[PDB]
């Protein structure tokens, strides 16, 4: 629809990025209850996709150089307060768009086993995302599936 390029602005946009649902957990065992990447977004070399569905923001992404013909992204927010359309479409879009421009061949994406994850990797399937050596940032585990996008 209309995506844009969006760096450290935008409060409905930032807290979209943020938390926008942050709906609550009935469940968390004792392991690891403290991490997401503070320091990785928020980073340098890195550049911050936002999507606009109309007068208002559908969504954002982000999107880091990999290789010459690789990309991968960490970043996507969907249902948000309650529109529908394809937040994530619209960015996933622009994120294989934008690495078409450049003239890439292959996407990475962060996948495994979640609730919020699950539909992602339901929507990357829906937009042709094949099953693929493991990466992201973590290791392979016996409850995590992995694929990548074949241009």
């Amino acid at each position: 629809m209309h995506i844009k390029i969006d760096d450290l602005t935008g409060r409905q946009v930032v807290s979209l990025v943020n938390e926008h649902l942050h709906s609550m957990t009935l469940m968390s065992p004792p392991e690891s209850i403290h991490a997401l990447g503070l320091e990785k977004l928020r980073g340098p070399e890195i550049t911050f996709w936002s999507a606009w569905e109309g007068d208002e923001l559908a969504g954002c992404g982000a999107l880091k150089e990999l290789d010459t013909r690789h990309g991968e992204i960490k970043s996507m927010r969907t249902s948000a307060s309650h529109l529908r359309k394809g937040v994530a479409k619209q960015v996933l879009q622009h994120i294989i768009e934008e690495a078409e421009k450049r003239g890439y061949e292959r996407l990475s994406l962060e996948t495994g086993s979640m609730a919020s994850f699950e539909p992602a990797r339901k929507l990357y399937e829906s937009f042709g995302f094949q099953y693929c050596e493991p990466f992201a940032d973590y290791g392979e585990d016996p409850n995590s599936v992995f694929m990548t996008k074949k241009l």
